C-alpha cells in the first residue's frame, strides 16, 4: 500500500545510527471488534508535526476537540470503589459526549488497565454511538512477543499471541505509538516525546477554517510515586497546560495540603507520602517549583462526586487562562447544549453583546443548527450583526471543493437563505425560511434551484439528498397556500398572481411551472383560479348554449343574455377571452375539412386547376405560415433546457422536433406538398390522388390534440396512449396462431389453381375475417358442393361454387378441416378477447391515478399557448400577419397593486404563517408518544432526588446514638461518681 | 479483495447496530423500562418508613 | 445468552479453539437420528 512510511520515519540500533523503519501496519485481535488497530514504531527526537499529520490525514481519525491525559501510577493493586466510579462515570461519559482523546501509557497491568476496564464496561452497558477512541504511547522494549510484527515490507493483518520484565499489549485501544530508544526492558524510559506531542497539539486551531479557539489540553493525575513531581513541574513550567489533581490519592495529596494553606513542609512531606524519601530537595524544589504559581493547579472536590465533571473541567480551564478564551466559544466547539442552557439562563452574570456577536460566527461555520436558535432568540438583533465584511468572510469559507468551488472557478434573511441552499444544509434552511419575509414565492424558487443544481454534481449520494430536500420544500409551500385559501379567496387570488421583486420580474405561477412541481398544481385553488382565467374578461360560469347563441348572432352580446364609450369596449372585452378564440379556431378548422372533402370527391379532374383548388392552396400556405410562427416563437428548466431570454437556433430546432404532435403536422404538410406537386406534372395523375387521399387521414386525426384542453375529455384522451402495451401482445399471439391455421388448411385442401396473390390471400386474409362473425362454410366442407371430377391426379375431387377458392378441392379426410375450424374458433373467440378485456381492466385501474395528475399539470401551458396566438381566423390570417409585419402575454399574467395594499397583504399572510408553524409544533408536542418520554424523564429525576434521602437516616441515627451516649456519660460523671 | 471485505464489513457492523437501536428506541420498550424504574423507586422508598 | 458475556469481555477465540477441543465438541452428539445417522455411514 503506502511506502513513504519507511522513507521518512527512522529508527535506531546499538553512540547509535539511523535506519529506515520496519514493523508497521494494522493489528488484529481474534476477538469481538469492529476494527483493526494501527501501530507504528518510531524513533525519538522526531518532529511531531509529521506524526500528527499522519494520524489526521492517512488513518481515518477525526481531529480532536479535547485531550485529557491520565498520568499516574497506583503500583497495581485493585483500587477502591469510588475511584472506579470516577473513571467509570467522569472520564468516559464526557469523553464520548465531546469528541475527545485519551492519552495513556498503553501497556497492560499499569494504570491504563483500569482505563481499559472502564471503556469496555461503558461500551458493554449501552450503545449511544461514537465509540471511545484512545491512543497508547509505549516504549519498544517491554512488549512480550516480538517477531510476529517485524517484516520489512509490513504485515497488514497480524495475528498476535500472548502465551507461547515484559508485558503484553492491551486489547481495548485503537492506536499504538512505539517509541524506541535502544534497550531491553527499561520501563519508564520515554517522556519527552509525550510532552512534545501534548505541547504541539495546543498550538493548532479547531474547526474547518482557522476562526475559533485553540484546542484545550489537560493532565489529570490520581496517585503516583516519588518521581511524579518532576513530571508535573516539567509541563507546568514549560507549556502552560491546566492541571487537575484528584483528591484522596497517596502522592498528590501533599500538593492538596500545601495548596489548601491559602518547618511544616517537613511535617507534610513525611505524613501524606512515603516517609523514606530524603528531605533534601523534595521540600525545596519539588514543592516550590510547583507552588511558585497557583492559577494553574486546581483541587478536585472529594465531597462533590461525579455528574459534575465537565463543569469542573470548564471552570478550571477558564480560570487558568488569565495567567481570548471564553465559555460560549468552548461550548460551541463542543456539542453540548446544556452548558449554553445553564450559562444563558443563569442570572448570576449579565451577558454582554461581544460574546454573542463573536460566537455566532463560529456557530454558523461548523454546522451546529441547534445553537443558532439560542444565540438569536434571546440575543442580538440581526441588523447589528450582518455586515458586508462579515458576509464576505462567510462566503469566503468554502467547506467543499467541488460544488461551489467549481462554480466559482469560472468566477437580510434571504441573503442567508441562498447561502444555506447552495451548500446543502437542511436544518439551517428550514429555520431561515421560517424567519423569512416573502413566503410562498421563496418555497417554489428553492425547489427550482435544487432541481437545477441536482444535475451538475456526479454522485448519487448527493442526489438522494437533493431530491428529498426539494420534496420537503414543495410540500411545505403547498400546505402554506392551503392554509391561506380558507379565508378571503380574493386575497389569495391577488397573492398568487403578483410579481416578486427578489428574483426579477417573475410571478409565482411561472416559477411553479418551470420546476415541474406536480403537487402544487394538484390542489384545487389553483384549478379554480385557472377556470376564471379561462373564462376571460368578466364572465362567471355561464352555460354553453348562451355562448353558442352569442357566437352565432353578434347582436346578442349587447343585451341581457351575456353575464358580466361603452359598447366599443364591451365588444373588445368579449372577443379577447380565450374561450372565444378557441371556438373560432375550431370552426375554421372544420370548414377547412369540409372544403377539402368537396374538392376530393366531386372535383379534382384532369384539368387546369381553377378557383376551388387555388383557395385550397392559399389555405395550406397559411397553415404552413402559422406552424412556422409557433415553431419560431419558442422550454423546461427542470430538464436542463436553455431557458427563456435568448437561445440558439440549434437549440430551438432541437426543442421543437421533440414533441410528437407538431412532428405529425410537419409530416402531413410535406405529404400534402408531394401530392399537389405530383398532380401539376402530367402523366402521373393517379398517384397524386392516391397520396392525397391517405394524407386526408393524417389531417383528420389531429382533431384530438385540440380537444385536450376541455374539461370532460381531458383525462380521457390521455389514457388511450398508455394502453399500447397490450395491443402488441394481442397482435403477436394472434399472428403466430393464425399463420399455422392458414398453412394447414391450404395444405389439406390443395387448390389446383394457384398463383402468388391467390395463395397469399387465401392463407392470411380469410382467417382474419373469421374472428368477426363471418364464417363462410362453402369452401370448407364438401357435403355442400357438387361431386364433379374434372381433375387428372388420382383421387376424388369436388367443385367449389364460390370465387377465389380454385376450381378443384380434394376430398381426402375432410373431417380434419372441420375439427381445425372448431379448434381455431374456440381459441381466438373465447380465450383471447376475454383475456384482453381482463388486461385492460387491470391496467386502467392502476394507471388512472397517475394520468389524472399528469393531465392536471399541463393545463396551464395549454391555456398560455392560446393567448399568444393571433386573434383572427385563418381567412383573416393574411390581415393578422399584416398587422404583425407592419411594425417589424399581458392579460392574467401581471397584476399591479398599490404599495400600501402590498404592505398590508404581506402582514396578512405572515400572520397565517406564524399561526401555522405554531399549530404544527403544538400538535407534535401533545401527541401520544411524547407523554411517555416526558414521564420517563420525570420518573428518572424523581428517583435521582429520592437517592439522596437514604443516607441521612443512617448518619442521623449515628449522631443521635452519640448524643445519647454523651448524655449517659455526663449523667454518669454527675450522679454516679 | 482484502480491501473489499473491509468495505462490506463496515456496512454489516453498521446495519446490525442500526436495527438494534431502532428496536431499542421504539414506543413499547419505554413503557417496560419505566415499569422497572417505578418498581425500583418503590422498593427504595420502602426502606424510609 | 451466556456466550455473549463469556466472549465479550473475555478471552480471544484464537487462544480457545484447538483441534482437541473441537474434536471434543463434535464428539458430543445430543441427538440420535440426524448427525448420528449421518455419521453411521462414517
Amino acid at each position: 500500500e503506502q511506502s513513504w512510511i519507511p522513507k521518512i520515519f527512522k529508527k535506531k540500533t546499538c553512540h547509535t545510527t539511523e535506519k529506515p523503519t520496519d514493523a508497521y501496519g494494522e493489528l488484529d485481535f481474534t476477538g469481538a471488534g469492529r476494527k483493526h488497530s494501527n501501530f507504528l514504531r518510531l524513533s525519538d527526537r522526531t518532529d511531531p508535526a509529521a506524526v500528527y499529520s499522519l494520524v489526521t490525514r492517512t488513518w481515518g481519525f477525526r481531529a480532536p476537540n479535547l485531550v485529557v491525559s491520565v498520568l499516574g501510577g497506583s503500583g497495581g493493586p485493585v483500587l477502591q470503589t469510588w475511584l472506579q466510579d470516577l473513571l467509570r462515570r467522569g472520564l468516559v461519559r464526557a469523553a464520548q459526549s465531546t469528541g475527545a482523546w485519551i492519552v495513556t501509557g498503553g501497556l497492560h497491568t499499569g494504570i491504563g488497565r483500569h482505563v481499559g476496564v472502564a471503556v469496555r464496561d461503558h461500551q458493554m452497558a449501552s450503545t449511544g454511538g461514537t465509540k471511545v477512541v484512545a491512543m497508547g504511547v509505549a516504549p519498544w522494549g517491554v512488549v512480550r512477543n516480538r517477531d510476529t510484527l517485524i517484516n520489512p515490507k509490513g504485515s497488514f493483518p497480524a495475528r498476535y499471541r500472548w502465551r507461547g520484565v515484559q508485558f503484553p499489549l492491551d486489547y481495548n485501544y485503537s492506536a499504538f505509538f512505539l517509541v524506541d530508544d535502544g534497550t531491553h526492558g527499561c520501563l519508564g524510559g520515554e517522556n519527552r516525546f509525550r510532552l512534545r506531542l501534548e505541547s504541539y497539539i495546543s498550538q493548532q486551531k479547531t474547526g474547518v477554517g482557522g476562526t475559533g479557539i485553540d484546542i484545550p489540553v489537560l493532565l489529570l493525575l490520581i496517585d503516583g510515586d516519588e518521581k511524579m513531581l518532576t513530571r508535573i513541574e516539567n509541563a507546568t513550567q514549560a507549556q502552560l497546560p491546566c492541571l487537575l489533581v484528584a483528591g484522596s490519592g497517596g502522592a498528590a495529596d501533599c500538593l492538596a495540603e500545601t495548596l489548601e494553606d491559602t518547618r511544616q513542609g517537613e511535617a507534610r512531606d513525611r505524613i501524606r507520602r512515603f516517609f523514606p524519601k530524603g528531605d533534601l530537595e523534595v521540600l525545596q524544589a519539588q514543592v516550590e517549583r510547583i507552588m511558585t504559581r497557583k492559577e494553574l493547579l486546581t483541587v478536585y472536590s472529594s465531597e462533590d462526586g461525579s455528574e459534575e465533571f465537565e463543569t469542573i473541567v470548564l471552570k478550571a480551564l477558564v480560570k487558568a487562562c488569565g495567567s481570548y478564551l471564553d465559555e460560549l466559544r468552548l461550548a460551541v466547539a463542543w456539542n453540548r447544549v446544556d452548558i449554553a442552557q445553564s450559562e444563558l439562563f443563569r442570572g448570576d452574570i449579565q451577558w454582554r453583546s461581544f460574546h454573542l456577536e463573536a460566537s455566532l460566527m463560529d456557530a454558523l461555520l461548523n454546522d451546529r443548527p441547534e445553537f443558532v436558535r439560542l444565540l438569536i432568540s434571546h440575543g442580538l438583533s440581526l441588523g447589528h450583526f450582518l455586515t458586508p465584511m462579515r458576509l464576505a468572510q462567510l462566503y469566503s469559507a468554502a467547506p467543499s471543493n467541488s460544488l461551489i468551488r467549481n462554480l466559482l472557478d469560472q468566477a437580510p434573511w434571504s441573503d442567508l437563505l441562498l447561502w444555506a441552499l447552495l451548500l446543502n444544509r437542511a436544518q439551517m434552511a428550514m429555520y431561515f425560511w421560517e424567519m423569512g419575509s416573502n413566503a410562498v414565492s421563496s418555497a417554489l424558487g428553492a425547489c427550482l434551484l435544487l432541481r437545477v443544481m441536482a444535475r451538475l454534481e456526479p454522485d448519487a449520494e448527493e442526489a438522494a439528498r437533493r431530491k428529498d430536500l426539494a420534496f420537503k420544500f414543495e410540500g411545505m409551500g403547498v400546505d402554506l397556500f392551503g392554509e391561506c385559501y380558507r379565508s378571503s379567496e380574493v386575497r389569495a387570488a391577488r397573492l398568487l398572481l403578483r410579481r416578486c421583486p427578489l428574483w426579477g420580474d417573475a410571478t409565482c405561477l411561472q416559477l411553479a411551472m418551470q420546476a415541474d412541481a406536480r403537487a402544487f398544481f394538484a390542489q384545487d385553488g389553483v384549478q379554480s383560479l385557472l377556470t376564471q382565467k379561462w373564462w376571460g374578461d368578466m364572465a362567471s360560469t355561464t352555460p354553453i348554449w348562451a355562448l353558442v347563441l352569442a357566437f352565432f348572432c353578434p347582436p346578442l352580446i349587447y343585451t341581457r343574455l351575456i353575464t358580466f364609450r361603452r359598447c366599443l369596449r364591451r365588444w373588445f372585452h368579449f372577443w379577447g377571452a380565450p374561450v372565444t378564440i378557441f371556438m373560432g379556431n375550431v370552426v375554421s378548422y372544420l370548414l377547412f375539412l369540409l372544403l377539402f372533402s368537396r374538392v376530393l370527391l366531386v372535383d379534382f379532374q384532369p384539368a387546369p386547376p381553377g378557383s376551388l383548388e387555388l383557395l385550397l392552396y392559399f389555405w395550406a400556405f397559411t397553415l404552413l405560415c402559422e406552424e412556422l410562427r409557433q415553431g419560431l416563437s419558442g422550454g423546461s428548466l427542470a430538464s436542463g433546457g436553455p431557458g427563456p431570454g435568448h437561445a440558439s437556433l440549434s437549440q430551438r430546432l432541437r426543442l421543437y422536433l421533440a414533441d410528437s404532435w407538431n412532428q405529425c403536422d410537419l409530416v402531413a404538410l410535406t405529404c400534402f406538398l408531394l401530392g399537389v406537386g405530383c398532380r401539376l406534372t402530367p402523366g402521373l395523375y393517379h398517384l397524386g390522388r392516391t397520396v392525397l387521399c391517405i394524407d386526408f387521414m393524417v389531417f383528420t386525426v389531429r382533431l384530438l390534440h385540440i380537444f385536450t384542453v376541455n374539461k370532460q375529455l381531458g383525462p380521457k384522451i390521455v389514457i388511450v396512449s398508455k394502453m399500447m402495451k397490450d395491443v402488441f401482445f394481442f397482435l403477436f399471439f394472434l399472428g403466430v396462431w393464425l399463420v399455422a391455421y392458414g398453412v394447414a388448411t391450404e395444405g389439406l385442401l390443395r387448390p389446383r389453381d394457384s398463383d402468388f396473390p391467390s395463395i397469399l390471400r387465401r392463407v392470411f386474409y380469410r382467417p382474419y375475417l373469421q374472428i368477426f362473425g363471418q364464417i363462410p362454410q362453402e369452401d370448407m366442407d364438401v357435403a355442400l358442393m357438387e361431386h364433379s371430377n374434372c381433375s387428372s391426379e388420382p383421387g376424388f375431387w369436388a367443385h367449389p361454387p364460390g370465387a377465389q377458392a380454385g376450381t378443384c378441392v380434394s376430398q381426402y379426410a375432410n373431417w380434419l378441416v372441420v375439427l381445425l375450424l372448431v379448434i381455431f374458433l374456440l381459441v381466438a373467440n373465447i380465450l383471447l378477447v376475454n383475456l384482453l378485456i381482463a388486461m385492460f381492466s387491470y391496467t386502467f385501474g392502476k394507471v388512472q391515478g397517475n394520468s389524472d395528475l399528469y393531465w392536471k399539470a399541463q393545463r396551464y401551458r395549454l391555456i398560455r399557448e392560446f393567448h399568444s396566438r393571433p386573434a383572427l381566423a385563418p381567412p383573416f390570417i393574411v390581415i393578422s400577419h399584416l398587422r404583425l409585419l407592419l411594425r417589424q402575454a399581458l392579460e392574467h399574467f401581471r397584476v399591479y397593486l398599490s404599495k400600501e395594499a402590498e404592505r398590508k397583504l404581506l402582514t396578512w399572510e405572515s400572520v397565517h404563517k406564524e399561526n401555522f408553524l405554531l399549530a404544527r409544533a403544538r400538535d407534535k408536542r401533545e401527541s401520544d408518544s411524547e407523554r411517555l418520554k416526558r414521564t420517563s424523564q420525570k420518573v428518572d429525576l424523581a428517583l435521582k432526588q429520592l437517592g439522596h434521602i437514604r443516607e441521612y437516616e443512617q448518619r442521623l441515627k449515628v449522631l443521635e446514638r452519640e448524643v445519647q451516649q454523651c448524655s449517659r456519660v455526663l449523667g454518669w460523671v454527675a450522679e454516679a461518681l
